[PDB]
């Protein structure tokens, strides 16, 4: 059993996990929307999630990712570092998933449902002690690409979508 969009022949061209992970090195990615409220690491009613990477390791298809996030337990922005590795899921031959590993050794494996140059639609299977659902990540939290947004809305149909990282996360400007 696997999601109907998890068809490598049909959709693999837009499910390149390693390319998507390496993209975190040049630009910060913001999780702009999701269909679930709680994450074991980011917290409850989490918002303002962003990520940037460094230390690309081609041999391992891994990066060291630095995250920022907020939740209802603290008014201040929170930060964490996790290793993320491009791995295979759903029988794919080319890596289509992200294996996150926290400093405490906790592992989460999420799957790229759709990805374009500056945005990703990610599926959380819900088997890592977490809620099953979808996430939408983009490099510009104010200008969301239509292709990814449409794919996110298509795959996430029947759920409750909510904003995660928005301009409300920051107090921009001066005086
Ligand atoms: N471009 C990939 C965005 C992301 C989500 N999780 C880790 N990185
Ligand atoms: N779906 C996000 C799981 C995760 C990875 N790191 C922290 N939380």
């Amino acid at each position: 059993n696997q999601p109907d969009w998890a068809d490598e022949a049909a959709n693999g061209a837009h499910q390149d996990a390693w390319k998507s992970l390496k993209a975190d090195v040049e630009n910060v990615y913001y999780m702009v929307k999701a269909t679930y409220k709680n994450d074991p690491v980011w917290g409850n009613d989490f918002t303002c999630v962003g990520v940037m990477a460094n230390d690309v390791n081609e041999d391992e298809k891994s990066i060291q990712a630095e995250f920022l996030f907020m939740n209802n337990a603290d008014t201040n922005m929170q930060f964490a570092t996790e290793k993320v590795t491009a791995v295979k899921m759903y029988g794919y031959n080319r890596e289509n998933a992200f294996r996150y590993e926290t400093e405490d050794g906790q592992v989460f494996t999420d799957v790229i449902a759709y990805s374009d140059d500056n945005c990703d639609v990610i599926y959380v299977p819900g088997t890592d002690g977490n809620e099953e659902g979808y996430e939408l990540w983009t490099t510009d939290y104010d200008n969301i690409p239509a292709n990814c947004l449409n794919k996110f809305n298509e795959y996430a149909v029947g759920r409750e979508t909510r904003d995660v990282f928005t301009s409300a996360c920051l107090e921009i400007a001066a005086a």
